[PDB]
């Protein structure tokens, strides 16, 4: 395959985290999301009802889909992952399936998606997606209503709260996990990278189902170890995992999200933060400095592992200026 | 008089910064303000018709005006000063004078200043008005021009970007800045607190009339020193200034804003910051803890002279946490 | 003059109520208004805050001002009164002094007043306007605090529930009575009748001031008795109020709204309503009959008393089907 | 079956009409719909151009799916059955077959069955859906123009005033009946009760393709006999017919809609209003008592029958309370 | 065939030509359009994010389908042929493909094709739809690439300015223009006439594959040689061809749109328009008279050619007094 | 004074007509207004309530204040007037007299004169203003109801559909022409010129009133005669009157709009149209050469008479292109 060839060699990505969760930015009525501020939902329950108010909020007037992806260009990314839906169950473009999405319910009204991808597709990057396949806090069915016995940068990884009879992830995989994906898969052009995550629910079956539904519809997009079940074409390392020179060298719990896994391609990538938090966090300025940023590059590229680069935009749209600055020294280090 | 009687035991009290410049709240395409995010707009010179847009980003969901002043009320705080409109020249109630407003301009379409007027009514906590007098950054004949050789937080103290020819203060101070303080002064109820500031233009004259209206529309409102020229009933010490213990004990350019002048009634206050800006900067992490804010206000009450300290309001309405969690720990040290 | 020697002989008007309160009509969270549906705010105690939601549904599309005039024109009527500011506080009219008007602050963003008074004018009807000037559910000062001894349609004469500390009448009478009803004075054309209503808390001196300035205004307009302190041109019996033979043949406490009271020019006026309610009310189907409508009438005519019968429109703006076909019956009986 | 032994035993249901015709309330122009307030676009031929401007004042603000199951919960309510779409044409929900909906056409922009959906869910509430397969007044095929020799609560069973051409319902239910027959039934969770209508025109093949799809997509859903030519789960009595004993002990047209008729499972409904309307009428103040709502669910209950107790919900979303109260009083009489 | 034999004797029909060029009507910054005013885009090379600036501005007040389809049925007009999507790419009805359309991305919010589908049927008017099946502006894989050697009525046959990489027309084929076609097949009820046009790029497959589909979904439809590719039912002659006698008597590169073709069935068309340009242009005041009209009318229809006179809608949505005017004095030239 | 200086030696402006008339162009409903597009109000007797609903077309997304000074000045124009309010009375500013304007009644929701103002400032442009002081056919005692004997671009000079009662100009003189003239004057800075109009009913008392009022608000401004009655500073001539050399040479009803007039400083201005129309009319295509233009301005200048040369602005806010062309064109002839 051209996608595989392409991938070893890609070393160097950016992802992106955007959402309604980026607007509270880690805080909400006085009370603080771990670094994790994507997962303020879960942290402080914040009921379903009290969450989409702010889509109200939602009018980014300084998102430019071909600003962000000149960024990542100038730095020389080759690719950029996007989160279309994350565990909120927000859908960051315009959905059929589902009118809980960027398009339908903020005035802003438009596919953010969409415009990301005729981005990269201008400037020549490859495109990848984010969903969440297991959790959806949006969801009475939504998974990790059997993990509450393992810690999270919440309370539960399900919505407890909310929905707190019955729930058989089955339905939500049926009435919105699939259709979304399919969604996804269709409407947005070349997909090169698929990227799924925390998968603690979903059935052998059900990995096995999304991956043959990802292949039919994109046969040359790539498939993160987090789909779970091992069905996947890369591994994933765990979250910002910069793995000790002996074990970088070296290389099994197949829905864990830390460590190595058996990849028959050769390929691997780390996502990690430019700060510590993935969504946008108004209390986070530990930002990594130009020096470290382009040595952790080096390092995970010289023992095959890609570097794939969070920004988490504001409330605004933007790529906070600390963020930019970061990745502009990086660039300027390399010889 | 009641009022002077009053300010000289009040100690305590809360400034609010709110407008415009706090959803950008410290950097703009890519951009830093200085420690100053509310002076962002001199200090990257951005056009007024590029500023005018963040109108349409202004929907603040979670502004309380009653959460806000019970916040005030349990620190022990005895009146809230708010910005009615600031040196970018945006009001932030409702101005028949000028549609350039939060009210007429913005999708909130609420009165900031009335709610907070009536939340203070219903607690019993004294009201004041900040209100810009001389800089008016959306006016072409806004002050400043004549100070450029002084250093500022931005660029120039006056809009020198939009606005290049002729300027004569005289036409605003006319047709904008007396109108709008009629405006002020008769609309929110009884005002104890007038806080004028940067008199860098306008004449002994001007100050005057600007204290008669005042005096006439709220006969026991206090006038702070920044009026200018001498026109006040009360000395307002320098941005965060907390003198040594000799200057403290003992207390002349009438137009600067640092140090002690005379004070026939004996009434003082320093306004502060918790963190080093005025307007919400999502940069600015340097909270002062519990303790240093309880020393700074016992310091300055013991040689008479009150302590205003405020608060930056972010994008959608709140007290920053770690703000909020800093004025609680202050009031828990009050053993 | 002309205005004296035409309403003696005017005989017959239509009164509108029209606000918020018709949107609900007559109930609020499974609770019951009294026969007194424009109450319900009073009545069940509705904070300020929850009431102004019914802004967001107003948007009364069938709203036709020259339909309503035209039918009382073909019933005989010789003028109509409409509501520009009920008990609530709420104007129908575009006011610069208080944005919480129907012009403003709803989707429907039309001047109600405006729009009956040009109505009015083409089709020859003398218009008139009711206005609360005592009691205002909107304003911390506003009237009937002091008369909590007697009982209403409500709960309190006041807003006792979002506005419990002192409270003075001077306040409101000076920043929103005065001020709105120069603007109704003014703004609207000829006003031929101000209808003002329970004088609880103003003093002989506010009643004579808004006298003054309504004759300053309208140099030829009538005013009622419910301006209360004996300052009126006529005389407006109770509400519904029929006087019997004898007391309508020979015809004291001047803020009492009951019975006859001194009239120097022979002017009388009952207003009276189809059902038992002002502002519409579902649960209200016990419309009088045309005869009933017809026999008051003639009954308050040949002792020179007026009937000003009022129509409260619905939450669509319009006169209820049994409303009208009441007045129309009532016309067919004149022969 | 479980649904079988389930609805058997389940006694006692809410039925809820609401739609664009809740606004009218049986009146339009000064003209009156019969007690049959949902037939008023057809009693009084408004052109479908005309009842379209309805969409622009449908602001529900007080409609709360919750509170609406709660209160049938608590009257020991089993399931609730809603209107999706009635006669007149107009989708409750979110369809993507047709425009003319209450998510795209309205300010409201909110799917009121998918609240409903989650609201019966989470109280353990079954839920159920009402479709007018047949009558289509927004379509020129849809159906009624063969049976206008029999009298209706309107004019004629179609909309025979905007269509007056040639028609084939064979291209309405193609095109708009079954597209939308699977969208509810797909997008809302588990149907336990699927309610069709008034099946004056579609053929045995018709009623037996709308039966198979609604198995094919809920295997679970009883099928009421108003879908026609004998294919149905269980019989619907009569709007309001409560049976004489000896005809309700014992138990053919299968396209009439009163009387009883074979249940192969021995199950049987009757669907009844509080007062006589099924749509929100202002004038119909005839409410039953708690005693004749007791009665007749004893009644009906003794034989085996359901009882399908309707509110129509206000303009507002509401249930008016005199049907709230007569609801609570019923279950107040069952010791 | 019924359609066969109608489009024989049909004689005459309008063409509307409508969209966001109409807005432009022939210029862009001080720069003029060709005299072919919908070609605006390509001509002056405007970016698509400018382009899309236009639904802000289509609010088109005065369109009325009834009343356009009146003026066709008074001039003798038997059929109507609309654009549902010209080479811009903008679709004038709800598409759910692409929210790129009337209904979803502009205050007008409806479906224009839906209104004036429904005026067809009820005025008994055949209807038919002109889709742009290879070009496509506002598409990276739009069509035209390859052509552009020829010259156009613009610059390039294809967006060449926003989209200068790889192209591929197989997946706009695939991705837009079969899943529009169809979408217009489907929801806008039977369709005579399907006008398709510039077949510059697609394959006979392609041509083929539309063909099929169109009648799949619509058996009666008339299909018109510019499909491409020898895949059509009827001859459309060149724009204004009006053959000289000898080649009207008689009658090959079937992807041309100039000259006769072979047509099995015996069917010509010629398009024209009033004045020199298909959709609205300012500058174009050269509308033929009545005579010239009439004359071209009866020449092409004594040799059996249909005669499709197309108007070019305003930015209100109006048709220009001078076509009108042009049509009706033709229309009464016919004694 | 400096501006009769200036004035005389001025030569060369640009009037601005632009209104909801732009929109019509020329035509309503299928009629035509005459080559006064302007007028078409009056030309076909369109109701207030017709032409209200132009405000909901009125999205000028090209409209750009700064482009249009930057022509005039490229062309060697020193001054700019522009329409505040033509004879259909809609305000072009933000209006607190009236809300019949185009910040509070479009989408638009801006102040066009404002940004006129302002732009003219920093370009060094000269500001007028236009106002229609006697004929408003927004307002029922607008004047022209004793001139309807006189010929008129329209029918009568007054509104007479809408209006057809007895008429007073003293009350719309009171009520909106002296207060709308007031805030004209007091609102947009420094005004050189005052543009009247049609003085077809005021009296020598109100052309004087109006006089001293702009006399008062704005000493240096200079009024043209057709404020009447021999009220001004200098001489308009007739619309489009360029005067033979002899007239233009040695140079009365003062309420006349045609031929000279006494100017005792020696001030005179021809306005003209570089089509023949003021407002933009789609019809006309009549556009005066570069050289005619140049010809017109050499002739009147050489005489001592100034050009103000009118653009009409379009619907979209633009100056047409074939003016922007004729002007441009003009200019280039200057050696
Ligand atoms: C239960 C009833 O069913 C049909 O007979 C409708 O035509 C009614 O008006 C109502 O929905
Ligand atoms: C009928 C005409 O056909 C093609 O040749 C288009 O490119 C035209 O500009 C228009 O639609
Ligand atoms: C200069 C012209 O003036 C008058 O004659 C008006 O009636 C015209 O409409 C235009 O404003």
């Amino acid at each position: 395959s051209d996608t595989v060839e392409w991938f070893k060699q890609a070393k160097y990505g950016m992802m992106i985290h955007w959402g309604l969760y980026s607007l509270l930015g880690g805080e909400y009525q006085g009370k603080s999301s771990s670094n994790y501020a994507e997962w303020v939902q879960s942290k402080l329950q914040i009921p379903n009802k009290e969450y989409e108010r702010l889509t109200q909020a939602f009018n980014p007037i300084y998102f430019d889909a071909d600003a962000i992806i000149d960024l990542a260009k100038r730095c020389g990314m080759q690719y950029l992952v996007v989160t279309t839906k994350h565990h909120d169950g927000f859908a960051m473009y315009r959905s059929l399936v589902d009118p809980y999405n960027v398009y339908d319910a903020t005035p802003f009204h438009r596919d953010v998606i969409g415009e990301l991808s005729l981005a990269c597709r201008k400037a020549g990057l490859r495109f990848g997606l984010y969903y969440s396949q297991d959790l959806d806090w949006h969801e009475p069915d939504g998974g990790g209503y059997l993990s509450n016995d393992i810690e999270t940068a919440g309370t539960t990884w399900d919505n407890s709260w909310d929905f707190t009879g019955e729930k058989n992830y089955d339905r939500a995989f049926k009435h919105k996990i699939m259709p979304q994906i399919e969604e996804i898969m269709s409407n947005y052009g070349e997909i090169s990278v698929a990227w799924f995550d925390v998968p603690m629910t979903l059935s052998d079956e059900q990995s096995q189902t999304i991956y043959d539904t990802v292949k039919r519809l994109q046969p040359d997009c790539l498939i993160n170890s987090r789909l779970g079940n091992g069905r996947y074409d890369y591994v994933s390392l765990g979250d910002n995992e910069i793995p000790e020179d002996s074990d970088a060298s070296d290389k099994v719990d197949y829905n864990s999200i830390e460590g190595f896994k058996p990849s028959k391609l050769g390929l691997y990538e780390t996502a990690g933060t430019i700060n510590d938090s993935w969504g946008f966090a108004y209390h986070d300025q530990n930002w990594k400095s130009p020096q470290t940023i382009h040595d952790y590059k080096a390092h995970l590229n010289k023992y095959g592992i890609n570097y794939l680069l969070n920004v988490g935009l504001d409330g605004l749209g933007r790529v906070p200026m600390a963020a930019e600055q970061a990745l502009l020294g990086a660039r300027a280090l390399e010889a």
